[PDB]
């Protein structure tokens, strides 16, 4: 899928995302997580659901793994990672991707 989510552009060719003409390399997991959240745009995904889908079965309960990967994704894709607007936390529930523009 070629997709845009505000200033982010996903192409299917590579483990990366593009943002306003800049290409940003992602790890396999970072990409899989981002793409998965993109498919489920604006849907809140719990950490256990993300673990099972992106990781999966043997990783159940490794919720920190999701949190650290989210943090890394934010560090790569957000204008200001400490104030995310694309990859947002629904407190106590999970994570979602949105178009903030």
């Amino acid at each position: 899928s070629h997709m845009t989510i505000g200033d982010l552009t996903i192409h299917p060719d590579a483990y990366m995302v593009s943002k306003r003409g800049e290409k940003i390399e992602l790890t396999h997991r970072e990409f899989e997580l981002l793409y998965y959240l993109a498919k489920h745009i604006g849907q809140v995904m719990t950490r256990e659901h993300l673990l099972q889908t992106v990781w999966g079965y043997d990783y159940f309960g490794d919720v920190r793994t999701v949190d650290v990967t989210v943090r890394r994704l934010r560090e790569k894709i957000e204008d200001s990672p400490s104030h995310p607007t694309y990859l947002v936390t629904r407190r106590g529930v999970g994570y979602y991707l949105r178009n903030p523009e």
